[PDB]
């Protein structure tokens, strides 16, 4: 037998960093969870028990803390690029590094209408993520994403005109609830290395903001024909507004809310136009995915 | 053997309700998870296999939906009181009802600086809860709470002067990070029944708001001597501002963030006044509880 | 305002211990999660910021490891008694200790029909737990439990003859699936202190085994009239077989499996006697509780 | 913009099936969670709001239940093949179906040394999974796996001789604890269609059993030089024992158990050869992956 592929590293590395503006006394905090996996000429650790080629995963953990101490940790696209470049430049036999970063929200508190200098709240479980693949001789590939963004609209969603056959029991509707957890990923054009990533630093936060704003406004304003059609509208605008993006991917569950017929009880009317009380369903759920690119 | 205590019912009942203002076109949504347990003269279902005394748990589920269709579901203290009173008034052999309600956040979206008429976001995993115990001949006991409120301050927290003996390794500090998940419960004076609960309806949302505001402002502004001392300050103000509350209970984990000594690596300075990168600890955690009442 | 109650300590302390039989080379492992909360004359830490009365929670953590190094950690009723007695004997102003222990399964592997000397498998998520309250001048109160034991029987469960009124839609049945997660707690007679707990050490594992065996055999062999009736049978036998137990408490969800009517599709028969494919329901669920004692 | 890829369907479909041997009265149960995603000529649902090409996800759910009613559901490789073939044969514009199945354990209870006819226990959270991709004109690709298998050995694991540089603090060791959660996947040679899958039905359960046995025996008996080296030994044997497998993939966390130095307390000895009490670490964790194929 032979080794066809192999990677190894450290997962679930939690990191916090604080920035303190000595002048204003204002502090800013960052918290993330980091995963780093390495690839290279490491097959003999598997086949011959030769540990000499292994950078210990404990050392990878150390490296993450040291890099965060000596560099900016925002935007995460920059920090991930710096960290993966380190490993392939530092170790001759390591030729690829895969860095995943999850950013956790710590939003500044407003007290008495004024923003507080050093207190924060986790105002949501929504994440900002990056996946950075650094490959020797092939540059830096970055996928940026937002995940965990949970929304609901109580009207202005429709679903009619779908295929009907002998497996079909679902009724057409012109007014329904639509709720989803948004997972959206934008993939950047390949970058030749760290200098190029640094030259675009301003676009990373602005594009994350645009992606969020467009997702929110399109969900609220689209009189939706389907999940499929609404998500395509989001992806299109984002591509239109940032030319360095090559593809946009959306993955959207359809979290169903079912009507409850109460007519068995004293003729109570709770369906169609009289629907007021609904049963959220934990499972199963629709799952709809799309990758949109340039034509 | 004998039955010394017994209760039974339905848990994890998910409910959504929408309100539609025909005039303005503005819609408002409510989502909760409900648990209802009953007590009464039901021992023979356990000892004699006599199911005649059992209100089926499926029927309890139905009752929750019907009650939500016919009554307001906010504030949750009112809805829980109405639902538990129904069971003890409707069934002669049922003498107590225990109703737990978890309210989930659906916050109105602002689009282009304007509040949207029918789109919402789960802006946090924080919950608003109630526990309502309705007991025949003994009125209605309500405990209201907020839970899941996650906060952090990066400075203005201290912990020195604690007991030191041969089990002690912790060092005193005058500047540390404090992070917690707030669980706060305020217990109302007993109410004689539904009419009295209805007469106080306005105080329920205002007190929840006060409890939140006081928790947030005290956490941000207190130069904290300990978790114990800061939480006592919160409980005291709340009691001072709502006379119908009898006790306030706080339960606060201390989620530790540890310094990381990097001096082994090129003399890097990352402790004490140079501390910038920290390691969040998943476990173990301090747990500190207090119940405060009137003197 | 005044402090009416207060406790504080360390939660989520993970502990592993290994025992090595030098003679046979056989090793045995134990893993648990420990919570210790203290009560006493500690109110001024809350009201006056006096940390002098506080045993730091970090010190409590240390104490747990040291105690495990110097004493047996099985049965958990003994280890919890030893640990809580330490705190009230060691600190004059601490008058109660609350110790919760969760035991995780590490079951010896059988390889080639022979039990392996040092390899283990987590053969289930079922836990063995203890709650030990040690109170100065009032002895040691122990509640032992098993939790997470998940079972299902595909026939020989019934539910008919329950109350029917205008809230009722559930149909009577003489053959249904019954599935639950067992939570069972047996409460021991108060013990005067450590010497008495030690004199009964053999009964702790034997009673846990009995409780398990009786739970399993009664569930499998009872032609169940209801959850209520079957759980009473379990509690009764346990009380009959261990006289040092004062009460037995069971808490049992009814995890529903619903029939699926497929007759809309080519007259397919899948209900009643032809029921073969069912839909497990994640929520809601029945919840049935009973505490049984001696008459 | 253009659609570059798209798939949609139903996730988290829970299914139970019972088999009843009329002759012996013995019953056997199966429970699984199913995900089915479809691909095809469906782009206009995204770009033109044309729902005519959509098979509703509710209909997919129905199809899963009907297929389970009319066919065997074991082994899961067969059931997944049957279900994905249905969709591409039934709908002309659907050209690929992706079926994921998770099998949950329901193990027959032994009562009084005898196997019970209709009672079961979830004896572990370990899963048996399949991923089946059915593609029009390209046959059936099956990946089978076991996941959630949690093990620990308390000795006969080593880790020395790894790379040491200025990022390294980890010490070499010749005796450590090794614990992991096993994720193992074996990929079958492509099959031309259902008849070929049916001709190999006996190999599916036997290979799952072999994969399990080899994983367990190698973990227990290997005096491990590293996670990398031990997992390669497992993959090699499996390939040696089933020629229809093309690749074997392992993904193994290294769940660390750290020594605790207690010497600060009365010279207590708890490290190296005196190590008895350890601290399980929840995070971070090593992550080691390997794909092994034929040479
Ligand atoms: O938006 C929707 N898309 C779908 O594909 C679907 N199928 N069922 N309901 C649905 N709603
Ligand atoms: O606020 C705190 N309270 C405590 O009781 C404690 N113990 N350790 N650290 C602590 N911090
Ligand atoms: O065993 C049962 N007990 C109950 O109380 C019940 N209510 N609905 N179904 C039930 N089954
Ligand atoms: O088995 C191991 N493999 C590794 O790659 C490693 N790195 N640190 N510890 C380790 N143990």
């Amino acid at each position: 037998s032979a080794v066809k592929a192999a990677r190894y590293g450290k997962d679930n590395v939690r990191v916090y960093k604080v920035h303190k503006d000595e002048k204003t006394g204002v502090q800013t905090v960052y918290e993330m969870t980091v995963c780093v996996l390495l690839e290279g000429e490491i097959e003999t650790s598997y086949t011959k028990a030769d540990n000499s080629v292994i950078v210990a995963t404990d050392s990878i953990k150390n490296t993450i803390y040291i890099t965060a101490k000596q560099n900016p940790v925002t935007p995460p696209e920059l920090f991930g690029s710096i960290l993966g470049t380190h490993f392939i430049e530092k170790y001759n036999h390591i030729h690829a590094a895969h860095v995943n970063i999850v950013c956790h929200r710590w939003t500044r508190m407003d007290i008495d209408g004024k923003p507080h200098p050093h207190s924060f709240i986790r105002d949501s479980e929504e994440k900002r993520n990056v996946q950075v693949d650094v490959v020797e001789g092939k540059g830096i590939d970055i996928k940026s994403s937002l995940s965990g963004l949970t929304v609901l609209k109580s009207t202005n969603s429709q679903f009619w005109g779908f295929l009907r056959d002998e497996y079909t029991t679902l009724k057409e509707t012109w007014d329904r609830i639509l709720s989803t957890d948004v997972d959206a990923t934008w993939q950047w054009k390949n970058f030749s290395g760290l200098q190029e990533v640094r030259s675009h630093v301003p676009k990373f936060d602005a594009t994350w903001a645009t992606a969020r704003e467009v997702t929110l406004k399109t969900f609220a304003e689209d009189n939706s024909a389907s999940v499929q059609a609404t998500m395509y509208k989001m992806a299109e605008q984002i591509l239109a507004r940032q030319q360095l993006i090559e593809t946009v991917e959306y993955s959207l569950p359809n979290k169903h809310y079912f009507e409850i017929d109460l007519s068995w009880h004293k003729g109570l009317q709770n369906t169609g136009k009289n629907a007021e009380v609904f049963a959220p369903q934990s499972d199963p759920n629709g799952l709809i995915k799309c990758t949109v690119g340039r034509s």
